């Protein structure tokens, strides 16, 4: 009865008019933790509910627990509900939790969320964001915070929070400044900066402190650099490389040093410590600037700026012993950090205006799989609807979801939310473009699907060369316009195929710079031909954050044979932005 | 066997290049059953009379597929051109090794080599060099250029800043074309000596390539016709039309660009190299582009993203002109879009420090216009040596300019560097500061020859391999990192191959070598190197390296063993200075 084809489920007519969420305490746990799923009852049936609750834990296709509890509800009333699970002791897994309410012998409505088992952030991370610092209540602090919980974001980066690029302390250990100017004279307040931290490490949240790695201001002989440790554009040390700023900033530009010089790299390790001090932050999340044409030390020296980068990253986490992560922007470095610095996790920002292709959301991440021998997850930066960025207007619900499913399913995160909403340009403060309540609802769906699914998405795979047709519809396995991209991959015990709607798409651009993507074809029951090796294959699933909030579906399928070889037909309901299925293998 | 180097009958070692002065062919490609003319230039330095042999071995990989010999009398201090007649085996795109040798009793005393490739067409392994200049000249001097060129086997030629205007390529009419011009730069172009060209490149089968811009226009455009409503803008508002600023002694102080998706621009320029087409006789239009130019518009105000209009400008220029079409990727700037949906000959991309330094890059670029094209289209990269000191007179570095063919070629890439001028060191083509030394040059002809005969192995069906390689007491990459050897394998049907590239000397992973310093590699010799392989149905593991006998086969020892992380074959070794290339034959 709680399948969605049974007569005695019409969810459909009633969705939403009972259970108005279901979340949890925390965005990660610890293997045997105690796990609190919080679900909130708003009965808008216009008709009083005596009916039962029922929850499923479910790991891929299989049910690891269920509850079932008593409630009455009347009609307009509200309440809360609360369950109780113990995390199984398997270590990084993910799970779905599949929430059902139950009048007579009838489903009347139904609501999922997912539940991370992992004791680091690393292997899975889910990457979001804190830009704005002003004095508020720990109460409203803890309300947005609660807010970005509903993801299940498991680290968030604190943007522009700092006093200085070169001092980050505004004041002293032994008396640190409640209040300060940030990089664009905003103002900073200590105490919420310290109050998210702490809110955020209630819910097992990272908290990640953003520097460049290199950063000064222009008064920086004041605080005690020195030129002479200095990232020039000349071998005669007229021009200090730099990072222009609007007028109206702290400094006119940011002065660039070299990361191989030990004087710089002992004076910024130290200004941190003490940051780290104060702030109870859990990472350095090290910025860079990418590629800045010819460079050289104060004495003419060619400096190689990516050769730098892993001995800075190594030195300054042995120096702090907190964790480090390194943008790469635009893989600049990416190669020189996957191999050699102990990062937790390859972080990648796109600017534009290359790499607009849908292709390469999955070659960034391939990137970061092969130039770490399969050692580090991979988070992208990947600005959407940027064109527009300048305008008071909406993110785009259609771009936004595929370009998600392009990033996740290929086994990436996609750091875009946070206290202000969603992102839209490099400048994380800038927030012109809003999130629709549709696109809300999408996101919630797609990140419940990114943690649930997470052994699945990036857990232990390899690229798989089966070959995959959909037999009537064009594909590509590459992001093409006007095809489902698809491809497939392989772990112990499982193939997953990939399948992306880009059937409405003109132009293969990620971004959406107008904004106006639609939302694709719905193709409903066609054929997937996967050519496989091995016989020994009992069932066959797919599930996507677009059907039944990402519930497993078993499907039908057949093993057949032609010109090209033994295959397995599989029978697919709908397609409408991303589908994954999974073939269970011994 | 007097002809392996390890018997003491061969002692070429002490007389190379005493007597065979040169060897080469009379064609840059041949088809099927064509003849082929090996031509043998012998120069007598011995200081004493020869009378003895010259035997040719003509290789496939491995094998003997054919032999010739002819006994030769020549004198201390003569002269002589052998001129010998094969027949181009019948298969289609095959490489082969052709092995001269002088012998002298028992002994060999000389060997020189050259190769020979079989392609119908040259697209499937593309040979690609260059022309820069145009100055009036003999037909004869234009022979001799194309037959140095010849001597590396290239197959197809860009003729770079040969046309008129970038928005009027033909100076003059159809009927009445000018037999001289100014070229951007007011340089003085013949035609004469484009047409001579033209007519001795299609001799020796080689395909010639016209250069023009997508969509460039010189800053008098309005005066030829073109419209600054088909332009691409800098703003929203029509402002500033974009540009390629250049030097103000030029025939124009910019190129204002177009829209290539503009069907008024499209149609324009197709007309317009339409007449350049039925005046000179190019078999190519390689299709310039400069690569992003950040946020674009049309006239209009719709931002425009290039990289997305470059596959249908392509594709119609090519039913436009009924011409071959190359199109230059910058930084694979649009480089998806084109190997994915453009019917272009082949992918050609320029890759630019400081983002794409690392030795890598030379790799990845190639398995990516593979990747893209899903297997369909050949990768040729232009990638300027020792650009740093290029300003001024000086040699290129002999050891970079290897590593990075090495790089390139075992990834199954090709390079375009060779030309009239002798080798490339900057984007603008005629730029000649850096000359080739000898040995250099030397290097260079066996790098060519190799890229030739072992084009079977080097990019004709092959996957990349997970079958785990080590080399004990040496430390390897498989990404061309600093003070490792990069390895990497590589399968097809019949064949494994190995790849060892020497980065021991190198400090930091960097392929142009600025300064033009980098050291010879250390030589390692006598090492081991281990190939685990689940299949032991294996006939035998074998050799070859432009650097040692030039590109000979050596058959190497190995032994079949195993270890706690599979079976592997342990093979033995003899040296590697540069890049060695293992090739391992199935049963
Ligand atoms: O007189 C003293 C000067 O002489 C010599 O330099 C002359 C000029 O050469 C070039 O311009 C002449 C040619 O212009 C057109 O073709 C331009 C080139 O198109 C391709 O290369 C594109 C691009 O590559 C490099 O930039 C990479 C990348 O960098 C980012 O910063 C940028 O945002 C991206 O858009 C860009 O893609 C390179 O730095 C840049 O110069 C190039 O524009 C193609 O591969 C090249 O072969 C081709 O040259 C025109 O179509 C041609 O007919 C014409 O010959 C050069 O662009 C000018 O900068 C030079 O002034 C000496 O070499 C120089 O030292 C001296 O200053
Ligand atoms: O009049 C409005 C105009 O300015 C606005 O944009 C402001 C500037 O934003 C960025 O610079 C501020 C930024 O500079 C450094 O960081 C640069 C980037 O590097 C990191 O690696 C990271 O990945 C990025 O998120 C980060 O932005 C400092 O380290 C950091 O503290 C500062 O915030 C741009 O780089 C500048 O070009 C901009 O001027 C407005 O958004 C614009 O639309 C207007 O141009």
């Amino acid at each position: 009865i709680f399948s969605f084809k049974d007569d005695n489920n019409i969810v459909a007519l009633t969705k939403g008019k009972l259970i108005s969420d279901v979340y949890t305490d925390k965005a990660r746990y610890y293997p045997s933790d105690k796990v609190t799923v919080k679900i909130e009852l708003n009965n808008e049936l216009q008709e009083d509910f005596r009916g039962t609750i029922y929850i499923f834990y479910k790991h891929l296709e299989s049910i690891v627990g269920k509850a079932k509890i008593q409630v009455n509800i009347k009609s307009g009333q509200k309440k809360q509900l609360n369950i109780f699970w113990e995390a199984p002791k398997d270590d990084f897994k993910g799970y779905l939790v599949e929430v059902y309410a139950v009048k007579g012998n009838k489903a009347i409505d139904n609501k999922n969320t997912a539940v991370d088992v992992s004791s680091d952030w690393s292997k899975f991370p889910r990457y979001g964001y804190i830009a704005n610092f002003p004095e508020q209540s720990k109460e409203k602090s803890a309300l947005i915070i609660e807010d970005l919980n509903k993801y299940h974001l498991n680290g968030l980066l604190f943007y522009d929070w700092q006093y200085k690029h070169n001092k980050p302390l505004a004041g002293t250990v032994e008396n640190p400044d409640p209040k300060w100017k940030d990089i664009a004279n905003r103002d900073i307040y200590g105490q919420t900066v310290k109050d998210y931290i702490e809110l955020a490490h209630s819910k097992n949240i990272m908290v990640a402190n953003y520097n460049l790695m290199y950063g000064g201001y222009f008064d920086y002989v004041k605080d005690g650099a020195k030129p002479e440790w200095g990232l020039y554009k000349d071998p005669n040390h007229e021009e200090q490389d730099n990072h222009p700023l609007p007028h109206t900033w702290a400094t006119d530009r940011l002065y660039l040093f070299n990361p191989a010089n030990k004087d710089w790299q002992n004076y910024i390790f130290n200004a941190e410590k003490d940051a780290f001090r104060v702030y109870n932050f859990d990472v350095w999340h090290v910025g860079t600037l990418g590629p800045r044409g010819m460079v050289y030390d104060y004495n003419g020296n060619p400096v190689e700026l990516s050769f730098t980068y892993a001995d800075f990253l190594n030195n300054a986490k042995n120096a702090l012993g907190k964790r480090i992560v390194c943008n790469t922007v635009n893989e600049y470095g990416l190669i020189n950090v996957a191999s050699g610095a102990d990062v937790d996790f390859l972080y990648v920002e796109i600017w534009p205006p290359a790499r607009a292709h849908y292709n390469f959301l999955k070659q960034t991440v391939d990137n970061g799989y092969n130039y770490s021998d399969g050692k580090k997850a991979t988070v992208v930066a990947a600005y959407m609807n940027y064109g527009i960025a300048d305008r008071s207007a909406e993110f785009n619900k259609h771009s936004v979801r595929l370009t998600d499913a392009a990033i996740f399913a290929a086994g990436g995160d996609h750091i875009e939310l946070g206290d202000t909403g969603m992102l839209s340009k490099e400048y994380f403060p800038s927030a012109n473009l809003k999130m629709s309540e549709s696109l809300v609802k999408a996101m919630r769906n797609y990140y419940d699907f990114l943690t649930a699914y997470e052994n699945l998405l990036r857990d232990g795979l390899k690229e798989s060369d089966n070959k995959i047709e959909i037999p009537g519809i064009e594909i590509s396995n590459n992001g093409s316009a006007r095809t489902v991209w698809t491809y497939a991959k392989q772990k112990d015990g499982y193939d997953v195929i990939h399948m992306i709607n880009l059937l409405g798409i003109e132009v293969s651009n990620w971004r959406d710079d107008l904004g106006n993507y639609s939302a694709p074809p719905i193709i409903k029951d066609f054929k997937v031909k996967y050519y496989l090796e091995n016989d020994n294959i009992k069932n066959v699933y797919l599930a996507s954050p677009d059907i039944n909030d990402g519930k497993v579906m078993k499907l039908q399928f057949k093993k057949k044979e032609d010109s090209k070889g033994k295959y397995l037909e599989i029978s697919v309901p709908e397609l409408q932005y991303w589908d994954m299925i999974f073939i269970k293998k011994l």
